């Protein structure tokens, strides 16, 4: 019923695998860490998202631990889907498709798997046999290697492969916690068999400093550690072979976090020999540096690729060999990279490289991953630097992968301000191109952003700044609609940024409260705070767009709703209980004040569904299953109620709806293909009538119109 668009940024995310299809030249796939699959498509020169269908109830599913194709057969596509495995996430599930992804149908696991967990770029944990595609296999996180021999329809537990194998496959994150990391590839070795019978000879990798390599003759009867095998170290990847040299990158953690040391080993099974072959060795005090990939030509099997993993002396480096190993040359340095399709990415630095692939039907053709998208060379076999220079493009049409965390539709300038994880938001001028991020300081999280109702050219934000050591501040203000900021100066005294923020209907209060810090009121941009009076710290604040007088809280702890009438100095409990709001990527209460009427304010939340709080009373305007998140937009027809627009659940069906009627009644505006998973900051724009924007836990914004 609505035409659904992305909001272009250009990837923005983690991609954690890269493939190519040997038997279709210009077919490739991608799996994301917290934004399902996509799928190239050289007919419209775009990656194609293909697990938009996810449903509300499916949202763990968008996490891509792993994938891979039949080399037989160019229409399979197999993802597992699990993305984390804590109390609160489902089982993991092979979704399997014969038709490159168009359709899928589903295995559910009984385990969980870590798609946005560590190890999520170790690959490939699914691998399909190469001589009878009727097998697959999968190396789980915490519950050894499972099997199929119906092409991934069911699945059982490789009795012969020792649990005690992922003894010690378990690491900490960058914020202290331990998580099972498990296997990190499965790799048939494709020479050892021929067509028609499964294929004997079977490598499994485990990311542990213990025994890291096994290897079975039998087609996975028997499991032994392969020989001469380094310990201490992590292994990620494993590629090559088909020449009897097998590549294999190793770190000292899992990745992505944390990693400060590594090696790149060759190894050839029938010499029983083992070769470190890193292009460049780790220094000999100070933090060293991992090996996040390693990828072998497909036509060419001594050219090799391998990338350095946080490497910060000074930065990441890709190295090419043609000789299997024995020497390397640095590719970025003194390569170009075209940044017209993502201007923001001028200001980025390939990193997080965990991850390579090169085009089996063109050696020029190579791309590598990074934690905020794909790079694509064009001549990497032909390059002569510095007259013909190595280029490199952002091969990301169609790729959104960002988190927002926030997003403002204000009365006049830009449609869209965003407020995103990572990489901090955008004015977005023209909502179909890339664009710069925010001008002046720049957050690592945008978290929250709002504009004066009725002076919109001063807008507000606050997030975090990852790694803080130098008191920078968090909040910052522009007084042009968002084209340039200031930070405030300074920060109210308790709380650790980010949180919420909110500017008052004419600009000349703002009142932020930091995390952990309750809310503080500023008349001066932080030049002075003042705690605002009569709030719990779990309340969250917001104002009014039509009278600078009137604000309203909601507690998240209790659902209480507060009211202030003397500009945010005070605020009065009213009585009245508006429900606490559903857990998102952001828990925060749904409160819309009306742009255009002081004083009506319409809510939402699961407990108690759809509200207009107006005149001292409370009316429940509809109760639907679940009322998760809600916007406000201008009316449909002239004289009517603003429209409203609700993510949630309305008689048992999850998606996105509108009303018309005030809150009333609800209709449907998506379909079950472009779910999105649990979209959420729903947000209507009061300029045009019918048009909604939302966030996505990972596929980015994106705005919709009728018809
Ligand atoms: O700015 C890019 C890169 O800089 C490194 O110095 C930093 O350590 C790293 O986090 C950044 O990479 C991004 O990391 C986030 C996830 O960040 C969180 O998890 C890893 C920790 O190292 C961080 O401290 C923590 O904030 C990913 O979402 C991005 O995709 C990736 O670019
Ligand atoms: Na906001």
């Amino acid at each position: 019923p609505y035409q659904w668009r992305s909001v272009a940024i250009g990837g923005g995310g983690f991609v954690t695998g890269v493939l190519f299809h040997p038997a279709e030249r210009g077919l490739a796939y991608a799996r994301t860490d917290v934004g399902g699959a996509y799928r190239w498509d050289a007919q419209a020169q775009q990656w194609t998202a293909l697990t938009d269908w996810l449903g509300a109830d499916d949202w763990n599913l968008m996490g891509i631990d792993a994938f891979a194709v039949d080399p037989a057969d160019a229409d399979a596509l197999y993802l597992a889907a699990g993305t984390y495995m804590h109390e609160r996430a489902g089982n993991a599930a092979v979704l399997r498709s014969f038709n490159r992804g168009r359709t899928f149908e589903r295995a559910d696991l009984p385990f969980k798997l870590g798609g946005n967990q560590l190890g999520r770029a170790n690959g490939e944990r699914l691998a399909v046999d190469p001589h009878d595609g009727r097998v697959l296999l999968l190396g789980s996180r915490d519950a050894g290697l499972w099997r199929s021999d119906d092409r991934g329809a069911h699945w059982a537990k490789v009795a012969s492969f020792p649990d005690a194998a992922l003894a010690g496959a378990t690491a900490r994150n960058h914020v202290g916690r331990e998580q099972a990391v498990g296997i990190a590839f499965v790799v048939f070795d494709a020479a050892s068999g021929n067509t028609g019978t499964p294929t004997p000879r079977i490598y499994v990798g485990v990311s542990t400093e213990q025994t890291s390599l096994y290897v079975s003759e039998d087609a996975g009867r028997s499991w032994a550690p392969v020989a001469g095998q380094p310990r201490g170290l992590r292994p990620s990847h494993m590629a090559g072979g088909s020449d009897g040299h097998w590549y294999l990158s190793y770190g000292d953690q899992p990745g992505p976090d944390l990693m400060a040391g590594g090696a790149l080993w060759k190894f050839t099974p029938a010499q029983g020999r083992w070769r470190e072959i890193s292009p460049i060795p780790q220094p000999a005090s100070g933090d060293g540096f991992g090996w996040g990939a390693v990828a072998v030509d497909p036509q060419q099997p001594q050219v090799l690729l391998a990338s350095t993993f946080r490497r910060r002396t000074p930065r990441d480096e890709l190295y090419r060999s043609v000789d299997g190993g024995k020497h390397w040359a640095p590719l970025l340095a003194d390569a170009v990279f075209d940044h017209s399709a993502a201007p923001w990415t001028a200001h980025a630095t390939p990193h997080w490289m965990g991850a390579l692939a090169i085009d089996p039907f063109d050696g020029n053709h190579a791309l590598f991953v990074t934690g905020y998208g794909i790079w694509a060379s064009r001549n990497l076999q032909d390059f002569a630097a510095p007259q013909r220079p190595l280029q490199w493009w952002f091969q990301d049409r169609g790729l959104e992968e960002t988190v927002p965390l926030d997003l403002l539709s204000p009365m006049a300038g830009a449609h869209l301000l965003s407020a995103l994880g990572d990489i901090d938001g955008f004015r977005h001028d023209e909502l179909d191109r890339a664009q710069l991020q925010y001008a002046g300081p720049r957050l690592t999280n945008g978290e929250s952003i709002d504009a004066a109702g009725q002076a919109p050219q001063w807008v507000v934000r606050s997030g975090t700044v990852r790694d803080r050591r130098n008191n920078e501040i968090r909040a910052l203000y522009s007084r042009d609609g968002g084209k340039q900021w200031t930070a405030f100066a300074s920060e109210p005294p308790a709380g650790q940024g980010a949180g919420s923020i909110a500017i008052g209907a004419d600009a000349a209060q703002v009142v932020w409260a930091p995390e952990r810090g309750g809310n503080w009121r500023t008349s001066d941009f932080g030049a002075q705070w003042q705690r605002v009076d009569g709030l719990p710290d779990t309340a969250v604040v917001m104002a009014d767009r039509v009278d600078a007088r009137r604000w309203y809280a909601v507690d998240v702890a209790s659902g209480q709703l507060y009211e202030s009438t003397d500009a945010a100095r005070s605020f009065r409990a009213t009585g009245v209980q508006v429900g606490s709001p559903a857990r998102d990527e952001r828990t925060r209460p749904q409160l819309r004040p009306d742009p255009w009427r002081a004083g009506v304010v319409y809510l939402a939340s699961p407990g108690k569904g759809v509200m207009r709080w107006q005149d001292g009373t409370l009316q429940v305007l509809s109760q639907p299953d679940e009322a998760r998140s809600l916007g406000i937009g201008k009316a449909l027809r002239a004289g009517a109620p603003p429209a409203l627009y609700l993510a949630g659940r309305v008689q048992g069906v999850d998606g996105v709806f509108r009303s018309d009627d005030g809150g009333v009644q609800w209709q449907r505006i998506n379909d079950d293909a472009h779910r999105f998973g649990r979209p959420y900051s729903v947000t209507g724009d009061p300029r045009i009538a019918g048009r909604v924007y939302f966030a996505t836990g990972g596929r980015g914004i994106f705005y919709g119109d009728p018809r």
